[PDB]
């Protein structure tokens, strides 16, 4: 069964794996360590983007507003922000796009400053009925993934439920929900993670992330050919795998979870 299959992957890879497959309405279909805490790493950028879109929905932000920065704001991984820095800004829209599809860390920090910092993302999670997910630091130190530390964590089930609300539920405006979904489908960083374990015929959007101590995660929504809608969260710590094997591990978990998608 699912429990034994995932436990076998853990032992074989000397990894810790947390996974939740949920339906459109947030109900757990299959899970393993689904309520244990893992570091978000870059997966937090999905609900962050949703918070910024929600602020645009509410008239508190403009998609074309210029978020100003200089070279000192750059991060080691910030491919878009490095290109825009001579102009002195990225727009809210550019920062959302870049944070989601490239995982740009300076763009993410621009958004975190825009929303009022990590505590305001925690507040947003709480507002959605997510009692667990929390952001505490900005890039890059939110990635430390230290044992016993609850900063910057989620659980597979809480994140999957939160994502299902944003992607399939009524929380965002029709416009913002579409923008978020299409951005995630166009993610550039997830071709070898959850997507690689699902049929190519299915619509998939996702947000990846990696952390210290071998953390590598992905959260995806997908829609089957039959039109059945799901969210799959996969959180892993696999310190003895190399990066490509960590992606393959995620794909392997997705393949196992895929057998519980009914036609
Ligand atoms: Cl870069
Ligand atoms: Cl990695």
């Amino acid at each position: 069964d699912f429990e034994h299959a995932i436990s076998d992957l853990e032992a074989h890879n000397q990894a810790k794996i947390g996974v939740a497959l949920v339906s459109e309405n947030g109900n757990l279909i299959q899970g393993y360590r689904a309520n244990e805490r893992f570091a978000m790493c870059s997966t937090f950028k999905l609900p962050l983007a949703a918070l910024v879109l929600s602020r645009i929905d509410a008239g508190e932000e403009n998609p074309e507003r210029k978020l100003h920065y200089d070279s000192a704001f750059l991060e080691e991984y910030a491919p878009a922000a490095k290109r825009y820095v001579a102009t002195g800004y990225m727009t809210v829209t550019e920062a959302i796009q870049s944070a989601l599809q490239l995982s740009d860390n300076a763009a993410a920090n621009l958004l975190l400053k825009e929303v009022g910092g990590p505590p305001l993302l925690t507040k947003y999670f709480r507002s959605l009925g997510d009692k667990v997910s929390r952001l505490d630091r900005i890039e890059p130190t939110l990635n430390t993934n230290t044992p016993g530390d609850e900063r910057d964590t989620t659980t597979p089930m809480s994140m999957a439920q939160t994502v299902s609300k944003l992607i399939f539920g009524d929380t965002l405006t029709y416009k913002s929900k579409g923008q978020l979904r299409r951005l995630l489908i166009g993610n550039q960083t997830g071709d070898k993670t959850i997507r690689a374990g699902l049929p190519d015929s299915w619509v998939t959007g996702d947000k990846t992330g990696s952390c210290a101590n071998g953390g590598r995660n992905d959260v995806a929504f997908f829609i089957t050919t039959a039109g059945k809608k799901y969210v799959l969260s996969v959180y892993t710590n696999a310190p003895e795998l190399q990066g490509e094997e960590r992606a393959l591990l995620i794909a392997s978990v997705a393949k196992l979870a895929r057998q519980y998608v009914v036609h």
